[PDB]
């Protein structure tokens, strides 16, 4: 579907302010975005929800909407499964609203792939020392799982340089600083969305 307002794509490594800019934009403006809930076989964290940071489900059942045809994408992350539903997008454009999706560096390279045409964001950390802080300080994660997500941090930090890859790049360093950038980035769109 292509019928609805331009999508946003947000990406950037693991801890990098991702899901606190979200949800900031999406409860500042939940009249004009909707947020695509991606599946994923990881486990939940205290405070996540089922339905609405994600559809946490077991391998046997992403594997079986897999091989239905049930994703427009879907990627291989620190050890599980992610992936954009069909229906996660195309609930939030039946409601003429601007689908907000939250992805790593692979599901950028998916979506560019195809016809969604949407801006890409990348949110990056001040350093990699101020990221691996921001995720050891929330220790949802085991060791193993820190250790790929600092790996996947440094090669997905020095593709947000590839020419053409993303629209805007926003450091957060300050969240009040970043989710200005973020809205500066959407500000055209936002406008349109209201009038
Ligand atoms: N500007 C900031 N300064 C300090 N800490 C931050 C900032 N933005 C986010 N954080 C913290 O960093 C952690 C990771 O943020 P999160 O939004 O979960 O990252 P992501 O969604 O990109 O994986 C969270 O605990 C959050 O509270
Ligand atoms: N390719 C892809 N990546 C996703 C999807 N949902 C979340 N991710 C990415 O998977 C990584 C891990 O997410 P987390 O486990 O921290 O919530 C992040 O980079 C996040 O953006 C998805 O549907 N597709
Ligand atoms: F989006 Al994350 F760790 F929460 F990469
Ligand atoms: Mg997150």
């Amino acid at each position: 579907h292509m019928s609805g307002p331009r999508p946003v794509v947000l990406s950037g490594p693991s801890g990098a302010g991702k899901s606190t800019l979200l949800k900031r934009l999406l409860q500042e403006h939940s009249g004009i975005f909707g947020f695509s809930v991606s599946h994923t076989t990881r486990n939940p964290r205290p405070g996540e929800e089922n339905g609405k940071d994600y559809y946490f489900v077991t391998r046997e059942v992403m594997q079986r909407d897999i091989a239905a045809g049930d994703f427009i994408e879907h990627a291989e992350f620190s050890g599980n499964l992610y992936g954009t539903s069909k229906v996660a997008v195309q609930a939030v454009q039946a409601m003429n609203r601007i689908c907000v999706l939250d992805v790593d560096l692979q599901g950028v390279r998916n979506i560019k792939a195809t016809d969604l045409r949407p801006i890409y964001i990348s949110v990056q950390p001040p350093s990699l020392h101020v990221l691996e802080q921001r995720l050891r300080q929330r220790n949802t994660e085991t060791e193993e799982s820190l250790v790929k997500r600092l790996a996947a941090a440094q090669a997905d930090m020095e593709s947000s340089k590839e020419p053409g890859l993303f629209d805007v790049v926003i450091i957060n360093d300050s969240l009040d600083q970043a989710y200005a950038e973020l809205k500066e980035a959407l500000s055209e769109e936002i406008k349109k969305a209201q009038r």
